[PDB]
């Protein structure tokens, strides 16, 4: 069914495996590209966002084909699935809402386009290109900030907020629309790799295929072994480069199992807790548009109010006070559905994690007001892993330093040719959105494979 051998190896087809299909294939068009994705191809174009099918049962049962082994308070989106066990331990808070998605597309096929930048300490520091890359990461999602200029309550919306949060603040931290990646359509995966991607002869898609190791050679990305889910049967395809965009929970579980055990993969694990909120305004799906109220050092919160159009919603993301102790482990002794390493969350929040935390329930109540009528009387924190915004699991440095699992370009310490993409490849504590980040980072290796295959004598 798949091929021997490619010149580049892509481990899972979310929003950040995408991007390396797509500048791969729009920048080194004549390498060969074989993309594995485990779940099924639940729209059309692969990886279309399910929102965009018009019927409500074809949608439906779109979702629940992405919910993995889940397709039979603590319960999971649609699209998603949550772990059988090992997400909250005794001593631990975990990640008890964590989930996952399973299908063409990833999580890119049912996120809601979020795509805001980072700023202050969540930039990351040792990358003098990263608004270059931001801005190839809007391009790639079609990122547009006027997707609701005629919308009537979005103007009010963020008119009232910026009474109340604009003082003092430069423009680039006011608040604004949020930029999304709405393609009255959602942007997925489908348009991450696109028509470049669409129309590349040497580009494939396979879905239904499971990734159980990355292969290595002489300490080099020899390949993968890919188990086809219709057949049951292994394959094992070699390339030179291995991208391996699986989530970043999944991601450290494969490069564990294939012994890339680095003493940094799967630690600093971090989650943008979250804080809900409603609001009702006062006066008499295109309506109020989204509100981004920026992060800064000193409220290192990310805020989004969103129009569910009277009625709006106030959301609050955290930035995390990183730790060690915050990492997936991996238990060989003990499979999963799937047939790799059982994972297990050990997530703390320390106290620097809870006087933010309070800081956010604050904060969302005065956002609350300022816009209108607030609902209920007290912000619900919701439980740690509902954000679905996990970084620092393999996350990237500068040098290698033991903390440091890739490098600024995503590739692998210890393995040359295997690249790391997704959220698990940021290492600053952030509280924005990380999926246009996560695109960026991802642009940057890809235009780095690139730069080698037509470069070098192959
Ligand atoms: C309801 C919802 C709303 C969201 N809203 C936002 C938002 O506004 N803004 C934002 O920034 N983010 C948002 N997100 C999160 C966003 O979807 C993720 O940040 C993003 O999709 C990460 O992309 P990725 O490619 O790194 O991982 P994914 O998109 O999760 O891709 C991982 C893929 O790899 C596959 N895979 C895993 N293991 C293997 C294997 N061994 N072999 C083969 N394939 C494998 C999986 O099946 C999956 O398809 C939202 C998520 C949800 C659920
Ligand atoms: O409950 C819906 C919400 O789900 C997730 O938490 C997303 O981060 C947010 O964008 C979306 O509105």
């Amino acid at each position: 069914r798949y091929p021997a051998a490619v010149d580049v190896a892509i481990v899972g087809s979310g929003p950040t495996a995408s991007a390396y299909a797509r500048i791969l294939s729009e920048e080194a068009p004549g390498a060969t590209i074989a993309m594995f994705e485990v779940g099924p191809t639940v729209s059309n174009p692969p990886g279309a966002h399910v929102k965009n099918i018009e019927d409500p049962d074809s949608r439906s049962l779109a979702q629940r084909a992405s919910e993995g082994p889940g397709a039979g308070e603590r319960r999971a989106r649609p699209g998603t699935y949550l772990l059988q066990d090992g997400y909250a331990f005794p001593g631990e808070d975990g990640m008890p809402v964590a989930a996952m998605s399973s299908n063409v597309g990833g999580m890119a096929a049912h996120w809601t386009a979020a795509c805001p930048r980072p700023g202050g300490k969540e930039r990351i520091p040792f990358l003098p290109d990263l608004e270059e890359l931001l801005n190839d990461a809007d391009r790639l999602l079609g990122v547009t900030t006027h997707a609701f200029d005629g919308a009537p309550f979005s103007d009010l919306v963020r008119e009232r907020l910026a009474a109340v949060v604009d003082q003092g603040r430069t423009p680039a931290f006011r608040v604004q629309p949020m930029p999304l990646a709405v393609h009255l359509v959602w942007s997925g995966s489908d348009v991450v790799m696109g028509e470049a991607t669409r129309d590349n002869p040497q580009f494939e898609l396979f879905d239904e295929s499971l990734v159980t190791r990355v292969l290595v050679e002489d300490g080099t990305a020899a390949g993968v072994e890919v188990q086809d889910r219709r057949s049951g049967d292994t394959y094992q395809v070699a390339a030179r480069y291995v991208v391996v965009g699986a989530d970043a929970l999944r991601t450290p579980q494969l490069l564990w199992a294939s012994g890339i055990r680095p003493d940094a993969l799967g630690r600093y694990l971090n989650d943008q807790a979250q804080v809900v909120f409603a609001s009702r305004l006062r006066d008499v799906s295109e309506q109020s548009g989204v509100a981004w109220v920026p992060y800064t050092d000193e409220a290192p919160f990310h805020g989004q109010i969103m129009q569910l159009g009277s009625i709006v919603g106030l959301g609050l993301f955290c930035a995390k006070d990183l730790q060690r102790e915050d990492r997936v482990a991996f238990d060989d002794d003990t499979r999963d559905s799937y047939g790799l390493p059982a994972m297990r969350i050990h997530y703390r929040l320390t106290e620097r994690d809870h006087v933010v935390l309070d800081r956010a329930r604050q904060e969302i109540v005065r956002l609350g007001k300022a816009v209108g009528e607030p609902l209920d009387e007290r912000p619900f924190v919701l439980p740690p892993g509902a954000s679905l915004h996990y970084q620092g699991t393999t996350r990237m440095g500068e040098t290698d330093d033991g903390e440091s699992v890739c490098s600024p370009d995503s590739q692998v310490w210890q393995v040359p040719g295997l690249f790391v993409a997704g959220n698990g490849v940021i290492p600053t504590a952030t509280a924005c959105n990380p999926t246009l980040t996560s695109v960026a980072l991802a642009v940057r290796g890809a235009r780095k494979i690139a730069e080698e295959i037509t470069s070098s004598l192959l």
